[PDB]
C-alpha cells in the first residue's frame, strides 16, 4: 500500500528519528529495507506507522523500554485486530496493561473494565489503560493532517 | 545509627550490587564513604534502606529509571515523614503516582483515593498505587529477619 519514509513516519507518529533508527536496530519495528546507498532506502508500511504509534504511547505511560517492547510483541500476536484494520475503531475494544514481578510472564494484558481495574488498584497493583481507539484514531488524524 | 555495607544493603532490599553502584554513581543514593582501599568504605544508614526499598519498589512497577528516580526525588523532598520514621506504619498515608507528558513535570504524586484513581483510568491515565506502609513494613521485616 502506501510507504512513507524515516523522515514523515518520524514526523507522523512524534518519534525521533533517533527512536526509530534505535528501535529498528532492536528489532521493535522491521521496516521494509534495500541496500545501502544515496537514496532513500527504509520505508515503513501504515502497519508500521500503528506499530510506531503504539510504542510512543506506551512510552508515555512511563513504562520502561523493555515492558513496551514486550507490550507491543504482545498486541501484536495476541491483538492482531489492533493492526489489520479490520475493526472500525467504534467497535476497537479498550485494553489494559499490568506490570507484574515475573521475569517469564512480565506483564499481563486484559480487556478494561471498571471493577477489575478499580480492584486492581486497591489491591496495589499499577494500571496502565491502552485505549485501542485512539491509538488507531490518532494515526489516522496524523495522517489525514499530513497530506496537509 | 545503625550501618550497613553495600553486601547487607543489597541482601536486606533485594538489589543487586551492580544496581546500588549504578544507582551511587548516577547520584540517586549517596550512602556514607571515605577514602577507598581493601577494606569496607561504602555504608548505608536505615533511611538509605528505604530509600533503597523505595527504588526497587518503583521499579517493580514497570516504571522507567529516569522517572523512579524523579519519583524518589519527590518523595524525599515533599513526602520526608516517608523516611523519618515519625509516623507509625498504621498512620502513614498511601500514596499514587500519575506519570504525564510534560518534560519539566513529568510525574504527578497524590494521596491515594479510589473514586480519583478509578476517574483518572477511566479517562486513559496510569495510575501507580505506592502503598507507604508495605514499604515500611517490607524494610522492616527484611530487617528483624536480616538478623536471623
Ligand atoms: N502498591 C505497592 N506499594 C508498595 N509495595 C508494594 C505494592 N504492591 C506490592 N508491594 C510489595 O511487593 C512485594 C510483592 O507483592 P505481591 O503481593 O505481588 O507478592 P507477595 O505477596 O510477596 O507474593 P507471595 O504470595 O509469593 O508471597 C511485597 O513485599 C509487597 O509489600
Ligand atoms: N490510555 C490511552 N491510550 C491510548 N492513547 C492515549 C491514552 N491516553 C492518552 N492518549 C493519547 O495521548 C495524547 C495526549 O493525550 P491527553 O488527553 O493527555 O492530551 P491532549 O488531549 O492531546 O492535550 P491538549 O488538551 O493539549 O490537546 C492524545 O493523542 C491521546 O489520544
Amino acid at each position: 500500500g502506501k510507504f512513507y519514509t524515516s523522515t514523515e513516519a518520524s514526523e507522523i507518529t512524534h518519534c525521533s528519528r533517533r527512536q526509530l533508527q534505535y528501535w529498528r536496530e532492536k528489532g521493535v519495528i522491521v521496516p521494509t529495507v534495500n541496500s545501502s546507498g544515496k537514496g532513500r532506502n527504509v520505508y515503513y508500511s501504515k502497519a508500521d506507522l500503528l506499530a510506531l504509534t503504539v510504542m510512543e504511547q506506551l512510552l508515555s505511560t512511563g513504562l520502561n523500554f523493555d515492558l513496551c517492547y514486550a507490550a507491543l510483541q504482545t498486541l501484536r500476536k495476541q491483538e492482531p485486530w489492533l493492526f489489520d484494520e479490520s475493526v472500525p475503531e467504534e467497535k476497537m475494544k479498550r485494553l489494559m496493561l499490568l506490570p507484574t514481578r515475573s521475569p517469564e510472564q512480565p506483564l499481563q494484558l486484559a480487556e478494561f473494565d471498571k471493577q477489575a481495574a478499580l480492584e486492581a488498584l486497591c489491591h496495589g497493583q499499577t494500571v496502565i489503560p491502552f485505549w485501542s481507539d485512539r491509538i488507531h484514531q490518532q494515526l489516522r488524524e496524523n495522517l489525514k493532517s499530513f497530506s496537509s
